[PDB]
């Protein structure tokens, strides 16, 4: 790592200087480091150049705006200070070159959209690893090789992807936030593929701004959900993009690449997905629950087919795809009710989780849930009303009551129902889960909402050992 080589594409006469790490933060800038002095909202890092220098950085690259000409080389206290115009726009490319272009040294798939990025990225990482990749994720749950995810600037993005390349990753599925894209945080990444899940003359400006942004990126293969109105508008303008549909939105007149679910059977342990595609037809046994997870899986499949992974190998490994832990996570047992563990802890998330569960439910849908104590009370009646409408049996119990009188929380929930008398109340969460699971019929579905992956019940100040997954697994005669 050398200032001269680093800047060779832009500043021909930059001085030779060994460089350790690249940092935007003058406070951690250490001996031998490259300090990058950027102007943001309020903040001007050029202010902290003297401090960086005094802490012994080998060199500084700085915003040229109002101070200098693009590629102007100064020298302060023996330290080279090189000025660049539009540093925020160019920071991805600078960090890419610094970290040896990590997106050129693995297959990077970007996933964008309002919902399904976490699931779609986890399915991409899992499926590619089943076919022999060493796969990683970068996103909301964190960064890391599959199974070792550790819970943000253009520099941090390149540095983290370099770290994954260093650990042997050959494939990375990356959640791309709308805000990340607009702030040029992935501006110089070589995406092998770009996946659109869904969105939500204003619409004219919004679209113009996004089209310009994406015209500037290396998107690779575009994989677009054609069931989304905005998805279709972009497929209209991208003849090489892959159309993915589970609601009959493939227009065969276009002769583009396509993949569509022809029929879906939502059953007690998953979904049987029959599909047709320009690669061939097939049937997948998904162990994931709900319509949105069919969409997410079909997007992962279309992407991997577009990248050249053979259909027969993808079909052969589909049954090993797993849910995101505690996200619509199914537990089934010989002649026991189907039980789904989901983290849903808001009115909207509860409604979606119940609507998803219902598709798989031939009998009665049960909803076991509560609301957190010493937190906003507003959601309590709203989650009551949702459980009453979208389930057949509401079991209201405790969920981290903390210092709040547990029954007061249950009262607030019941107050949102038309017929509170129809709700089952049971305190002890473990007892309420047992009550549902032991009373439910064989073709009933019990949704245990609010905790998902969390392994604790906060009663008072005590963080007690408790897992919904473990309680459910133990009651069904299976292993969490
Ligand atoms: C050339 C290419 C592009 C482009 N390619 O794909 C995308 C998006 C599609 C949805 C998935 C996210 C990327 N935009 C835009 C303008 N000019």
């Amino acid at each position: 790592r050398n200032l001269r080589d680093l800047l060779a594409p832009w500043v021909p006469d930059a001085p030779s200087r060994a460089l350790r790490e690249m940092t935007l933060d003058s406070r951690v800038a250490a001996a031998g480091d490259l300090f990058v002095a950027v102007v943001g909202h309020q903040a001007d890092g050029r202010r902290y150049i003297p401090q960086a220098i005094a802490q012994g950085v080998a060199a500084i690259i700085a915003e040229a705006k109002d101070e200098a000409t693009d590629g102007e080389i100064r020298e302060m206290h023996g330290v080279p200070v090189i000025y660049l115009s539009q540093l925020n726009e160019r920071l991805s490319a600078l960090a890419g070159r610094f970290y040896h272009e990590p997106s050129d040294n693995l297959r990077l798939v970007g996933v964008t959209g309002t919902n399904g990025k976490t699931t779609t990225t986890q399915l991409l990482a899992q499926w590619s690893q089943l076919l022999g990749e060493i796969s990683a994720v970068m996103g909301t749950v964190g960064n890391g090789l599959l199974g070792k995810v550790i819970p943000g600037s253009a520099v941090d993005v390149q540095h983290e992807l370099a770290g994954l390349v260093d650990q042997g990753a050959t494939f990375c599925a990356m959640e791309v936030s709308s805000h990340g894209l607009v702030q040029h945080r992935v501006a110089a990444l070589k995406f092998a593929a770009s996946v659109f899940t869904n969105l939500s003359g204003d619409m004219e400006h919004y679209e113009a701004a996004k089209w310009l942004l994406y015209s500037e990126h290396h998107c690779g293969q575009a994989i677009i959900n054609a069931d989304d109105e905005v998805g279709r508008r972009w497929l209209a303008k991208l003849p090489d993009a892959v159309a993915v549909s589970m609601e009959d939105h493939i227009n065969p007149n276009c002769h583009g690449r396509w993949l569509k679910a022809t029929e879906v059977n939502y059953h007690d342990s998953g979904a049987t997905i029959r599909f047709s595609s320009s690669w061939g037809d097939g049937e997948i046994e998904s162990h994931l629950m709900g319509a949105f997870n069919v969409s997410n899986l079909l997007l992962a499949l279309a992407t991997l087919l577009a990248l050249g992974y053979p259909l027969a190998d993808l079909l052969k490994t589909a049954a090993r795809l797993q849910p995101v832990c505690g996200r619509m996570e199914v537990f089934t047992a010989p002649g026991k009710p189907t039980v789904v563990v989901d983290y849903a802890h808001t009115p909207d998330a509860l409604e979606k989780a119940l609507q998803a569960a219902r598709l798989h439910c031939a009998g009665k849908l049960w909803c076991v849930f509560g609301c957190g104590g010493d937190r906003d009370k507003g959601k309590r009646p709203l989650m009551g009303a949702i459980a009453e409408e979208f389930a057949d049996v509401a079991v209201v119990t405790d969920d981290n009551p903390r210092t709040e009188e547990p029954r007061a929380i249950i009262n607030d929930i019941l107050a949102g129902m038309l017929d509170a008398g129809h709700a089952k109340v049971m305190e002890g969460r473990a007892e309420a889960v047992t009550c549902a699971v032991m009373q439910a019929k064989e073709n009933d579905v019990v949704l245990v909402a609010g905790k998902g992956h969390e392994d604790y019940q906060i009663v008072g100040n005590q963080r007690l050992d408790y897992s919904d997954r473990v309680t459910v697994a133990r009651l069904l005669g299976v292993i969490a």
